[PDB]
RNA sequence: GGGAGGGCGCUUACCACUUUGUGAUUCAUGACUGGGGUGAAGUCGUAACAAGGUAACCGUAGGGGAACCUGCGGUUGGAU
C-alpha cells in the first residue's frame, strides 16, 4: 500500500476511465464497450453489477481497484459482447467517486464505508424483544454527520398490544417531537406500508437495523420476488433494489449500526437541539456533567431535555475511549 | 440258409446355449449430503501466540446460531 505510489496510480486509473469512454474500438477485443453500473453484490472476489440496460452481470475486479463495495455505481465492462451471453461474464474496469455513502465502525480493523450514494438511511428496528434508544441515538448522529436523511421505522408492531403499544409509540414520540421521520409497521403484518412506500418514492436510500429488527421483513415486504427467506429465527454486502424505487444495501452487518469515534467537539453538533443547549454554560470548557451552573444539565433535569438522551449521549463519549 | 460285422437308428453318459431362483460385482440415474479449495466483505464477536488479555492442551460429557460454551479427568506442550 503506498500513498505515493497509490497517488500517481490514482491519476492513471482515473484517466483510464475517461480515456476508455473517449471511444471504443482501440480498447477492444477481449472485452466489450464500457458502461455504467452500480454494485449490487459483493463476491469477495467478484461483484454483481446492474448495468444501464438493467441486467446484472457478475464481474471480476481488476487489482487496479483499491477496493469496492455495495452501493457503488460507476463504469464497468463485461467480457466482450459474446461472453455475457453464455454465462454472466464481466469485469469492473474502474469505479466512480462515491458522492454519498457511509462506513462501519470496527476495533482492530478500521472504518469501512458500507455503501455509497444514499439519499436516506432508514433505521430498523423491532419491538421484539426489546428496543434500546441508545442504538438509535448513536445512529441519529451518523445520519447528521454524513448529511444523510434518517427514517426510524418501529416495525413488527403487530406484535404489540394494549399495554404493549401504548408504551411503544409514545416512547418513540421523541422522534416525532424533534422532527424525525418514523412509520410503525409489521412486516409479518404489512401495516403502515403505505406511508413508507411513498417516503421511498423517488429517493436513493437504504434500511439498516440492530440485531433482529425485522430488516428482512420490510425489504421483503415492499418488494419480494423469488426470495423470501431472510427472516426466520434469530440470525444474520448486497444492496437490493426497491419496488417503488431506491435501493438498500443489505449485507449481513450494516443493520447492526455500531458507533465509531469521529471527533470530540462533533458529539456536541450531533444533535441540532444542542444548538440551544451549548449557548451559555457555567464553565467555558464545561463538558456538561457535574459543573456548577451548566446549561445542558439545567435543561435536562428541567423537563425539556430527555434524560434518556443525556445518559446515551454521555455514554457515547465514554464508549470511544474504550479502545 | 446265411453269418460275424458295420452303417443307418433310438437311447444312455459328459456337456455347449440358455430360462427359474438366488443372489454376488460393478457401470451408470438420480430425491439427499457430509465436508474440502479458494479470497480485494458484514458481522457477530476477541479466538490461538504476551499474563494474548476466560493459562494452554489432551480425553469425554451435557450445552450453545457463529467462532466457541461447560461439566468431568488428565497434563506442563502457561506471564509474575
Ligand atoms: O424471524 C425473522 C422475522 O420473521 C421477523 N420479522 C420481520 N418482520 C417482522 C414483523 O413485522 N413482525 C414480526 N413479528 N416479525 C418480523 O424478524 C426476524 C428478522 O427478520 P429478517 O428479515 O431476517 O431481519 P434483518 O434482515 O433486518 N436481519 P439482518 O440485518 O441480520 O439480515
Ligand atoms: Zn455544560
Amino acid at each position: 500500500l503506498s500513498k505515493g505510489q497509490q497517488r500517481r496510480v490514482n491519476a492513471n486509473h482515473q484517466r483510464r476511465l475517461k480515456t476508455s469512454k473517449e471511444k471504443p474500438d482501440y480498447d477492444d477485443n477481449l472485452f466489450g464497450e464500457p458502461d455504467e453500473g452500480i454494485v449490487i453484490s459483493r463476491f469477495g472476489m467478484h461483484a454483481d453489477v446492474e448495468s444501464a440496460d438493467g441486467d446484472v452481470h457478475r464481474c471480476n475486479i481488476r487489482r487496479t481497484i483499491r477496493s469496492l463495495v455495495t452501493g457503488d455505481r460507476v463504469v464497468w465492462r463485461p467480457g466482450k459482447p459474446a461472453a455475457e451471453g453464455v454465462n454472466v461474464k464481466g469485469i469492473v474496469e474502474a469505479v466512480h467517486e462515491r458522492t454519498s455513502v457511509l462506513t462501519r465502525p470496527d476495533f482492530y480493523d478500521g472504518v469501512k464505508p458500507i455503501a455509497a450514494n444514499i439519499d436516506q438511511i432508514v433505521i430498523v428496528s423491532a419491538i421484539l424483544p426489546e428496543l434500546s434508544l441508545n442504538i438509535i441515538d448513536r445512529y441519529l448522529v451518523a445520519c447528521e454527520t454524513l448529511q444523510i436523511e434518517p427514517i426510524i421505522v418501529l416495525n413488527k408492531i403487530d406484535l404489540l398490544d394494549d399495554e404493549g403499544m401504548a408504551f411503544v409509540n409514545e416512547q418513540m414520540d421523541i422522534y416525532r417531537n424533534i422532527g424525525y421521520r418514523v412509520l410503525m409497521v409489521s412486516s409479518h403484518t404489512q401495516d403502515g406500508l403505505k406511508p413508507l412506500e411513498e417516503a421511498l418514492t423517488g429517493r436513493i436510500s437504504i434500511f439498516a437495523g440492530q440485531s433482529g429488527v425485522g430488516k428482512s421483513s420490510l425489504l421483503n415486504a415492499l418488494l419480494g420476488l423469488q426470495k423470501e427467506i431472510l427472516t426466520n429465527d434469530i440470525s444474520d454486502a448486497r444492496l437490493y433494489h426497491f419496488p417503488h424505487g431506491g435501493d438498500v444495501i443489505d449485507s449481513p452487518g450494516v443493520r447492526e449500526f455500531g458507533l465509531w469515534h469521529l471527533e470530540p467537539e462533533q458529539i456536541t453538533q450531533g444533535f441540532v437541539e444542542f444548538h440551544d443547549y451549548l449557548g451559555l454554560c457555567k464553565y467555558r470548557d464545561c463538558k456538561h456533567d457535574t459543573d456548577p451552573g451548566c446549561a445542558i444539565r439545567e435543561a435536562v433535569e428541567e423537563g425539556k431535555i430527555a434524560e434518556t438522551r443525556f445518559e446515551n449521549y454521555h455514554r457515547i463519549l465514554e464508549s470511544m475511549a474504550q479502545v
